[PDB]
């Protein structure tokens, strides 16, 4: 329904990418899975790692595509189709160049904004899914973007991102209960302490 | 048999990776293809970009896996099987952490040496293929490796690597004509300084 029933985290597989900024969505979903004791298991049928369990009284599926970032729709699309999950019930967590570390926002609809993981998803399921935009900062020119997203943040910036993620994790109850406008207000108001 | 009939370049797809050190193998094979006027075309059956043509009077095939580095065997293995190309007729060009920029060597056999592209190939075709090891330098600790290989080299290091690659290109005639020990001697004698 209005309830969020699928939470997707975008990122690249493997230890070589695990601490990079482009994996912010993985960070969120890994942390959410363990907060609720939901096991993420290899799911080769859908080219990902997935799990399912109770979050705050609702049965929620969790998915990390293992396709690499730019091919994320190869996992998200057939997975959501197989389970008959509408876009309106999907939340996709991702790194956002257009927001600073420590800034986090929930958005509904719109485009990819040059994010090449979203670019692989929007064509197939349309734009009307929810996004948890986890700020990672913009390095100030197009040529610097690759090394920024495929780079590890320094610890001060990582703490800002982690705090923002911690805050959003605390609002997942609102999302899985279908209180999206309230979740948006409460997530989007976050500022680092 | 001895004559090299397949030359593979390892790397990651997409403009965000094209200038990164881990793509040194793509550099070599792209440059080789254009030197001989061999078109590299999309080859989705083998999850790669491939071409075929005349190099110094021999029919040689060129392959760039589009699987991402750590899944290179998903391209190399079925390709070599379909064309019935034995390992001893394969040259795989790749970045080498354990050699400095400007150093370049031809090696036959051995293991992956912790290179995660070769790690995906050796289990399936065995170790008895030839390797063009293109030095990229080592950043000095395991945790710094990812940012190094997924980073663009500064111009002084890029010059050194480019000169080494140019030298190897000049020796391809020996390889495709089945003079591998002579190619080895002449490639491995290259001095960047």
């Amino acid at each position: 329904m209005s309830n969020i029933s699928l939470i997707v985290g975008l990122g690249n597989p493997g230890s070589e990418y695990a601490q990079t900024r482009h994996n912010a969505g993985f960070w969120f979903v890994e942390q959410l899975a363990d907060k609720y004791g939901i096991t993420l298991k290899n799911d080769p049928k859908f080219h990902g790692i997935s799990g399912r369990g109770n979050i705050e009284g609702h049965d929620v599926r969790l998915l990390l595509p293992m396709t690499y970032m730019n091919r994320s729709g190869q996992s998200v699309v057939p997975f959501s189709k197989f389970y008959q999950i509408a876009p309106e019930a999907i939340l996709i967590a991702h790194d956002e160049l257009d927001m600073n570390p420590g800034v986090i926002r929930l958005k509904t609809g719109g485009g990819h904004g040059g994010h090449n993981g979203l670019r692989d998803i929007v064509p197939h399921i349309g734009p009307n899914f929810h996004r948890l935009r986890i700020g990672i900062g913009h390095p100030g020119s197009k040529e610097r973007v690759s090394g920024h997203v495929l780079g590890k943040a320094p610890s001060n910036e990582q703490s800002l991102m982690d705090g923002a993620i911690d805050h959003a994790l605390s609002k997942v109850k609102l999302l899985v209960q279908g209180q999206v406008p309230q979740a948006m207000n409460q997530i989007n108001a976050y500022k680092p302490a």
